[PDB]
């Protein structure tokens, strides 16, 4: 286990087949989730798990360009439970990051930066206990 933040290097960036797992627990009374896969300062793909947003329960992504944030991709569907274990994949296919959390296909994301050798780090945020961050090639 691992404390947040925390920063998973991804060398050379990220290319097809590239499954990134990230395990861990949902703190008690967590607010917010974030994962960052950045290329420098933008944001490539931002997950963002929302608990209480207007007494709801959302996934927001987006990417940040040259320090702004774009359109919001929003959806209602929310695998997290405060206090459990989880386990999010992300799948990187050519056309977009799939997502799916304990074993459940959550959404698709489609690729706003090309550049994907370039997005070289991954920032691991928010409420949670991480066990462990780690890829591999399927
Ligand atoms: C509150 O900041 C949010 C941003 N955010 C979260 C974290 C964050 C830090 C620390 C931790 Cl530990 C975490 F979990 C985290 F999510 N940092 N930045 C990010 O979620 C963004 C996504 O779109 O939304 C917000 C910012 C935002 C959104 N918008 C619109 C265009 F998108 C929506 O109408 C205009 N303009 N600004
Ligand atoms: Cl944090």
């Amino acid at each position: 286990p691992l404390i947040v933040p925390y920063n998973l290097p991804l060398p050379g960036g990220v290319v097809p087949r590239m499954l990134i797992t990230i395990l861990g627990t949902v703190k008690p009374n967590a607010n917010r989730i974030a994962l960052d896969f950045q290329r420098g300062n933008d944001v490539a793909f931002h997950f963002n798990p929302r608990f209480n947003e207007n007494n709801r329960r959302v996934i927001v992504c987006n990417t940040k360009l040259d320090n702004n944030w774009g359109r919001e991709e929003r959806q209602s569907v929310f695998p997290f439970e405060s206090g459990k274990p989880f386990k999010i994949q992300v799948l990187v296919e050519p056309d977009h990051f799939k997502v799916a959390v304990n074993d459940a296909h959550l959404l698709q994301y489609n690729h706003r930066v090309k550049k994907l050798n370039e997005i070289s780090k991954l920032g691991i945020s928010g409420d949670i206990d991480l066990t462990s961050a780690s890829y591999t090639m399927i």
